[PDB]
């Protein structure tokens, strides 16, 4: 129409990416995509209850752990409930739903709602009180419950916008050629074009062009006849095309189309080149940069389209299944598995390895396949399992059917859980070969039903967009249907959030770059930064905005006077904002660190494998007091950063006491959180969230690989929480398994080989922290194994995929397990600050 042209342009800023551009396509796969969403999207918008949806209540199925009846056992919950200037406190039952708090609240004074002070949190809905988010979330932090009468959002304001032969021959396919505008880098070199057909990262065969010089234009215009039959083609096969003289480019041609169709035509494909195995590596997605991009011409050309097992092998059969999801399957054991699949079939674990023996190059045995699929009785009633479910969503399933049965269990999964695992299944939509998946719809679905899940998805989604060539097509895409069903509210507050944000990397974009050497922050780099700024505040930076790493709050006016440059290389901005909500328990500011410079992407994936190892952990009645504080990738290289409160780094406590020497005394952290603690029962307090997040921290480091850091790169509240941060510097550009040193030793009440009370309590949590989590490998490992694969472009090996094993130590038992990481807290009592003083030479000096 007409103002349908003005939305596009809306949902192309918000995106970050316009979807109608057609500039880097061979097909209509992404518009046949966009038009395939309409469905889902308007079937959930048409579907969820207006209300609820306005109101988004953030709650739990979960029990309620034991490290929270010791604090309202007594069957006891005191809500602070308050008005104009009026407040009241009231004791309520853990069972009492806040429409019952009119019960116990208007007959001690019905179209009312309990809203949480100062949040966007709203308590309703036909939910018992101890099982709200918020709840809990006060109860572990020992505060008070308080909310505030109000009236309900009106639902008016989510209106969404309306909106309306050769068939049995061998596969062949011809290299016509390669063309790069520029190449002079060496002499005169040799290269060919590797051809591989691919399903779900097997090559089910291979072909190679003779090798000709290096040239600007190299061609060939030779057939290369392949060893499986068109017919054999499995959907979702790949023609990938590399380049070697070794491994220069790459590019992938999907064999069969989204329309269930061969590929027949000619192609001129721009291919990514590697910097010298990796989720960009299985893009569909074509280079668009073609000013500068090596390109391959091909041509296509082709028309279409009950014995009982015996006890010995039995057990073979099961030793097998339970092995680790990194061990891999020989070719006997994909011949036991298959033969006997129909047992296979009934242990639920088997899935992904009775999956990876179906040889997907024989169309007879891909009808088995669906044959057997067509039972699956026991994986239907199976108990959902997120850790086997992911592994079926990873690369090395490409089947659609599989994949499928994986996302039909995770439709089982409650908001609150899709919430833990949302990045990562929003990373494994690089593992999708088409645009419209089950997967995609499902995200879209649930994002469309919880303002909560939508507000992250968004973020995520724009992440990617705005960082990945490789995906971002496919993403931009998925954001846009999401975008189209969140609302005219939602579409509003995602609307502030970007202005901020765009406002914020152009004040970057000028302030920044204004010093290449470490420490050096003058009155005239901040008198810019004051400035542009104070430009800014002015009737410019909307109103207010909801925090994207913290939903509920909503952040008004800048604080000028409080920001500042800070000390670090990227000067990052630390930006302090008044909390436009006035009923707010606080006079507090809302303290982001805005940086641009860095993909943030690796530490939104460390930082959200923590919130999943506390929720491992929760389950085993622990908690371990990490702090995995907000960090949302925002655009290309910018993103926000929370402030945690009263916090500095361990380098400081260190360093203004002493000095700028790494001399360092094992008493000033104790000094310090006595000296910081008011009374006795604020210091008592604060020892003992030391021992735990410090046991936390450090089994969590050491499972993932990043234990060994300098004490800049680890914090500590004034209230005892320590916490580690800057997860880019390890994973961008003498050892020890974590940090140990005698200083947090010296808290816990010892000093170099000794013992206490609080040190054998750190001893014994850290062991059943760690036990617990060995509860869960198979799922640690694919998390792990995807977020290697997804998040960082070096380390995509076997190799560094493997390290998870030996730490969660598979295949040995809880005992042994138990020794093997009272070793690990050896190796750092048996080096005090070695380390800590090797990093200080070789980081804090240039060793
Ligand atoms: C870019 C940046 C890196 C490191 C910092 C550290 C030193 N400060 C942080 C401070 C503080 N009081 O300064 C408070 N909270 C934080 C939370 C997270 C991170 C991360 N990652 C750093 C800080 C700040 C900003």
């Amino acid at each position: 129409s007409e103002e349908s042209q003005a939305f596009q342009r809306q949902l192309t800023a918000l995106i970050g990416y316009d979807v109608t551009d057609v500039s880097n396509v061979h097909d209509d796969e992404l518009e046949f995509t966009r038009r395939g969403l309409v469905t889902p999207r308007m079937a959930e918008v048409a579907s969820r209850d207006p209300k609820l949806y306005a109101m988004h209540p953030w709650v739990t199925s979960k029990p309620l752990p034991e490290y929270l009846w010791k604090k309202i056992a007594n069957n006891c919950i005191f809500i602070v409930i308050h008005r104009s200037t009026t407040s009241q406190t009231i004791k309520v039952s853990p069972d009492d739903t806040p429409g019952a708090i009119l019960q116990s609240f208007f007959t001690k004074m019905r179209d009312f709602v309990l809203r949480v002070c100062g949040r966007d949190e709203y308590l309703v809905g036909e939910t018992p009180i101890k099982n709200f988010q918020w709840v809990r979330h006060c109860l572990k932090n020992g505060e008070e419950i308080h909310v505030v009468l109000d009236t309900p959002p009106d639902p008016a304001l989510d209106e969404v916008r309306k909106e309306e032969w050769d068939c049995d021959r061998k596969f062949r396919v011809k290299i016509r050629g390669i063309d790069i505008p520029v190449l002079p880098r060496n002499t005169d070199l040799t290269v060919f074009v590797e051809a591989n057909i691919q399903h779900g990262q097997q090559v089910l065969c291979q072909r190679r062009t003779s090798p000709k010089p290096f040239t600007e234009e190299v061609l060939w215009n030779v057939w290369l006849e392949f060893s499986i039959k068109i017919k054999d083609l499995p959907k979702g096969a790949l023609l990938n095309l590399q380049i070697y003289c070794q491994l220069l480019y790459y590019v992938n041609l999907l064999l069969i189309d989204h329309r269930f169709l061969l590929r027949r035509g000619e192609y001129v494909l721009h291919m990514w080149q590697i910097s010298g195995f990796n989720a960009d590596k299985l893009t569909s997605a074509t280079n668009p940069d073609k000013e500068n991009s090596m390109s391959i011409s091909i041509l296509l050309d082709n028309y279409c389209h009950r014995a009982e097992m015996p006890n010995q092998l039995r057990k073979q059969l099961e030793a097998i299944i339970a092995t680790d999801p990194l061990n891999p399957l020989t070719a006997e054991d994909k011949e036991l598995l298959w033969h006997f699949r129909y047992e296979s079939l009934k242990h639920p674990k088997a899935y992904p390895k009775l999956f990876s023996s179906v040889k997907w190059g024989q169309q007879e045995i891909v009808a088995k396949t669906y044959q057997l699929l067509a039972r699956r009785e026991v994986w239907d009633q199976s108990a959902l399992d997120v850790g086997l479910t992911m592994q079926l969503l990873d690369c090395n399933f490409s089947d659609e059917n599989v994949r499928a049965i994986a996302v039909q269990k995770l439709e089982s999964l409650e908001d609150d859980d899709v919430l833990h695992y949302l990045l990562q299944l929003v990373q494994a939509v690089k593992f999708e070969p088409y645009h419209d998946s089950a997967l995609a719809r499902f995200l879209l679905k649930r994002g469309l039903r919880n303002k909560r899940i939508g507000h992250f998805l968004f973020w995520f989604l724009r992440s990617e967009i705005a960082q990945s060539r490789h995906y971002q097509q496919r993403f931009a895409v998925i954001l846009e249907a999401y975008l189209r069903g969140c609302g005219t509210a939602m579409l509003h507050d995602f609307t502030q959030q970007v202005q901020v944000i765009e406002m914020l990397q152009k004040v970057t974009l000028d302030i920044k770059s204004l010093s290449a050497e470490k420490y050096d922050v003058s009155s005239q780099v901040i008198s810019q930064l004051k400035q542009k700024l104070e430009n800014l505040q002015n009737s410019q930076l909307p109103e207010s905005f909801r925090v994207p790493y913290d939903p509920g709050l909503k952040a008004g006016a800048l604080a000028i006077e409080k920001c500042k440059v800070m000390a670090s290389k990227k000067k990052p901005l630390w930006l302090e904002f008044k909390c436009a909500d006035p009923t707010a328990l606080s006079n507090e500011t809302i303290g982001i660190i805005f940086k641009h410079g860095d993909d943030l992407r690796q530490d939104m994936l460390i930082l959200q494998i923590l919130r999943i190892m506390e929720s491992i952990w929760e389950t085993e009645s622990l908690d371990l007091c990490l702090l995995p504080y907000g960090c949302i990738s925002t655009g290309d290289k910018i993103g926000m950063i929370e402030i945690v409160k009263d916090a500095t780094t361990i380098a400081k406590i260190q360093q203004s006491t002493v000095g700028n020497t790494g001399a360092f005394k094992d008493e000033v952290l104790n000094h310090w959180l006595k000296e910081k603690s008011p009374t006795e029962e604020k210091f008592q307090a604060a020892v003992e969230r030391f021992v735990y997040s410090c046991a936390g921290y450090c089994v969590a480091t050491f499972v993932l690989g990043i234990g060994d850091r300098h004490n800049d790169n680890i914090m500590i509240t004034e209230t005892g929480n320590l916490f580690h941060i800057d997860f880019g510097h390890i994973l961008g550009n003498e050892r020890v398994p974590f940090v140990l040193t005698p200083d947090f030793l010296f808290v816990m009440g010892t000093s170099g080989k000794k013992t206490s009370p609080h040190f054998q309590k750190f001893q014994d949590i850290c062991v059943k922290a760690y036990l617990a989590l060995r509860h869960h490998t198979n799922l640690l490992i694919i998390l792990f194994s995807m977020m290697l694969m997804t998040g960082m472009p070096q380390l995509t090996s076997k190799e560094d995929i493997e390290y998870i094993r030996d730490a969660l130590t598979v295949g040995k038992n809880e005992e042994d397990a138990k020794k093997y990481f009272l070793d690990q807290i050896e190796v750092c009592r048996d080096k005090g600050w070695t380390v800590q003083f090797n990093w200080f030479l070789h980081l804090v000096l240039g060793i």
